[PDB]
């Protein structure tokens, strides 16, 4: 049997996993960053080609399985233990209010959901288990089964808070954080029977009014706004704990470090130099209209500036979670305070737009499409910018609002506009690469290819790989 302080603990244990895809089971392999080094928007950088090898390989489809990402592989099927045991413990409950073990239940059901749909991102094809090695590997197809269930119980009204950024419960799984969830992966899975009823979902979220657009896209960013009006859902990520020796303890995130300037000299003092990873391309500073405040608030143009410029270097870095003087309190480098936006409203409203005018699902519950597509061009230009909201500017509109935030890759293999738009030969940066389908999924690492060898429950390695 289970107590409410066994059941808040296994869901602590669960939660923590979240802080740590920074520095995965040691390995730098900060989340959105795995997928925005696979987009037409960045460049690997580094110290050269072979400096963080296996980032390169991803970036140019080239991945082997000797050096896939063993690190998510190893935090996310830990993220899936812990997540099984909160969910074991809400079922033994006993003495413990009917209410809460509901809510409880219903977070833990979120966490596994958020956990394996990044296993199914990267990976598709894995062994997965719900009791606490010897399991059937299964289908992308079905793990996206499993992940609906969990989310039928994580979305269920009346049961999480539609919205927890304040209180005791502040950044606690929250009803908006599981139906976007939700619509990510009917989204990415393309499962048009859903469709209507994820419209139906970001319908609910903006009819709510619980959620607004940050007047101020550039300062949504600062550490003032970590869970303002416009986040739905971010890892509470605090500057301490995290040390070069374990990245299994500690608050902290690697990922302003990894991306900042090497040896920057910011006249301002508001920038701090880190390692020069993931320069930002010219044509993703180019693609913004002029007025388009989002440019500058997405992207650093230190083109006229005192760093060592590294690989593939543009002048052009990551700007939101760029690294800042102050968000490193005194192994600091492994220890930024930016929390992570996983979701936030500007999607909602996007998905919204996309689901009615890219995919033909009728307005629900009276929201207009298109008032919804002009919000997000006013807050973009701090003035009205009517757009028509047609497939492509739904998709430039989506392309200028994440820039650094990990949705351009995936929106680009879900839409099948991938092979188009990431097969290159850009010679004078060093990224030359054909997208097709196989390069949708990196490879099951050999570590545990090699574990399961010669067994009923041997795992097969990811077509093309």
């Amino acid at each position: 049997p289970a107590t409410e302080g066994t059941i808040l603990s296994s869901l602590g244990s669960a939660y923590q996993i979240l802080l740590f895809d920074s520095y995965a089971n040691n390995n730098y392999n900060s989340i959105l960053l795995m997928s925005d080094l696979r987009s037409d928007d960045l460049y690997k950088g580094g110290g050269d080609a072979g400096d963080q090898a296996a980032l390169y390989s991803l970036s140019q489809f080239n991945m082997s399985a000797a050096e896939s990402l063993g690190g998510l592989w190893s935090i996310y099927f830990t993220g899936l233990a812990r997540c099984n045991n909160a969910i074991i413990a809400c079922a033994n409950a006993e003495g413990v209010q009917e209410r809460k073990v509901k809510q409880y239940n219903a977070e833990a059901h979120f966490l596994r959901a958020y956990y394996v749909h990044l296993l199914w991102k990267f990976f598709g094809n894995i062994p997965y288990f719900e009791e606490p090695y010897m399991t059937k590997q299964i289908s992308a197809d079905e793990i996206y089964n499993e992940i609906m269930a969990d989310l039928e119980v994580a979305c269920e009204e009346g049961v999480m808070e539609m919205v927890n950024n304040s209180g005791d419960n502040k950044g606690r799984a929250c009803r908006a954080a599981a139906l976007m969830l939700k619509a990510r992966v009917v989204m990415y899975q393309k499962d048009q029977s859903r469709y209507a009823e994820i419209a139906n979902d970001m319908a609910t979220i903006i009819k709510s009014g619980k959620f607004e657009l940050m007047d101020d896209f550039d300062a949504m960013w600062l550490d003032e706004n970590e869970f303002c009006k416009e986040s739905i859902f971010e890892s509470n990520q605090l500057p301490e704990g995290k040390t070069w020796s374990s990245g299994w303890q500690g608050y902290g995130t690697n990922l302003p470090a990894f991306i900042s300037p090497n040896e920057l000299n910011d006249p301002s003092g508001v920038f701090k130099g880190g390692w020069g990873f993931a320069p930002v391309r010219q044509s993703a500073y180019d693609m913004y209209e002029e007025g388009d405040l989002r440019r500058d608030a997405s992207i650093n143009d230190w083109r006229g500036a005192s760093y060592g410029h590294r690989f593939q270097d543009t002048g052009l870095f990551q700007r939101k979670y760029a690294a800042r003087e102050g968000y490193n309190p005194p192994d600091t480098d492994l220890n930024y305070c930016n929390n992570l936006r996983i979701f936030r409203y500007a999607e909602t409203l996007l998905n919204y737009v996309e689901l009615v005018k890219m995919d033909g699902v009728a307005e629900q519950q009276g929201v207009d499409a298109q008032e919804c597509f002009n919000l997000i061009r006013k807050r973009a230009f701090g003035i009205d910018k009517p757009l028509a909201a047609t497939a492509e500017n739904i998709k430039s509109e989506r392309h200028k609002e994440f820039l650094g935030e990990g949705m351009r890759f995936y929106d680009l293999v879900r839409w099948g506009d991938a092979a188009a738009v990431l097969t290159e030969n850009d010679a004078a940066h060093n990224s030359v690469r054909t997208y097709d389908d196989n390069k949708k999924l990196i490879p099951i690492p050999l570590n545990e290819i090699e574990k399961t060898k010669g067994t009923e429950f041997e795992l097969k390695q990811n077509p093309g790989y």
